[PDB]
């Protein structure tokens, strides 16, 4: 059952806006609830100009939150007041996407491995609420730590009916360097479509946060890839991982690894991260972890088809 939270706008102090993008205007604020004293920090977003499509994420949220997984990021409620505003536990972090490029000199294949375990996690748990995303990308996930991170933006994403497998999109706007070959061409939108995405999710992580197929236009997309041709191999990843990668990205939607497996398979490299992973000065990076003494130092591409 979904239910929302309406937190009145009075408990709020302190809302500044951290960025604006694609996904909207999102602030970072303070959330004092009635009765209780405690100061959550949280982060507020708004859509670019709509009240319809944020409604609509809110509720995807609220279908999902029980019993809910620690990578996926869930709603501690909605605002109404000039905008509808969708409220959760601020990321300090920010979005992976641009974690993954501003720390690329520190992060060694264990955090890279350990990301993939997780987000794979995340979609695992969505896949058996019948939930289908959509969106999967570096930008759309979540740095709650280094090493914990969260899927979020449920704006695309789509609930099957009990006796539904797939989804068929309409002709709204759509990431299509993250999509499946059949996405692009039929609109069919299925859990091996999040798992394309998934793949291609990885190769950012991988490259850093590149742009994939960067100067090459949206519209030539579909014939690139029933040409054959791929993402390139990253450089750091060995040919285990890129294999992955590629199983990721076959035509054939059932010949695509499933979630459950990806989990299986990273863990398994994340045993092990220096076979899997090449990273010059691997062995000297570090990132700050909830577990060392001065953590808290530390806390101070959509196109119409
Ligand atoms: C990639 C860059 C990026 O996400 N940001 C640059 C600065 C501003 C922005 C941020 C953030 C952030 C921080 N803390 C928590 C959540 C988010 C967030 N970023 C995005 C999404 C969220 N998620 C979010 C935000 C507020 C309220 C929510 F309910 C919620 O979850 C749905 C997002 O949904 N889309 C991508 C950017």
């Amino acid at each position: 059952q979904a239910l929302l939270r309406i937190l009145k706008e009075t408990e709020f102090k302190k809302i500044k806006v951290l960025g604006s993008g694609a996904f909207g205007t999102v602030y970072k604020g303070l959330w004092i609830p009635e009765g209780e004293k405690v100061k959550i920090p949280v982060a507020i977003k708004e859509l670019r100009e709509a009240n319809k499509e944020i409604l609509d994420e809110a509720y995807v949220m609220a279908s999902v939150d029980n019993p809910g997984n620690p990578h996926v990021c869930r709603l501690l409620g909605i605002c109404l007041t000039s905008t509808v505003q969708l409220i959760t536990q601020l990321m300090p972090f920010g979005c992976l996407l641009d974690y993954v490029r501003e720390h690329k000199d520190n992060i060694g294949s264990q955090y890279l491995l350990n990301w993939c375990v997780q987000i794979a996690k995340g979609m695992n748990y969505l896949e058996d609420r019948r939930l289908v995303h959509r969106d999967l990308a570096a930008r759309n996930v979540l740095v709650k730590t280094p090493q914990h991170v969260k899927i979020t933006d449920f704006g695309l994403a789509k609930l099957l009916g009990a006796e539904e497998k797939e989804y068929h999109a309409e002709g709204g706007k759509v990431p299509i360097k993250w999509m499946a070959l059949e996405s692009i061409l039929h609109r069919i939108y299925t859990h091996q479509s999040d798992v394309w995405s998934y793949g291609v999710t990885v190769w950012e992580l991988m490259t850093f946060g590149s742009k994939p197929y960067d100067g090459i236009p949206a519209s030539e997309i579909s014939s690139i890839l029933e040409k054959g041709e791929r993402l390139p191999q990253p450089p750091i990843c060995t040919i285990d991982v890129y294999m992955i990668m590629r199983k990721c990205w076959m035509i054939d939607a059932d010949s695509r690894p499933k979630f459950r497996e990806l989990i299986i398979e990273f863990s398994k490299m994340a045993r092990d991260p220096q076979r899997y992973l090449v990273i010059q000065g691997d062995e000297r990076m570090h990132l700050p972890s909830p577990t060392d003494s001065n953590f808290y130092r530390a806390l101070m591409e959509y196109l119409i088809p």
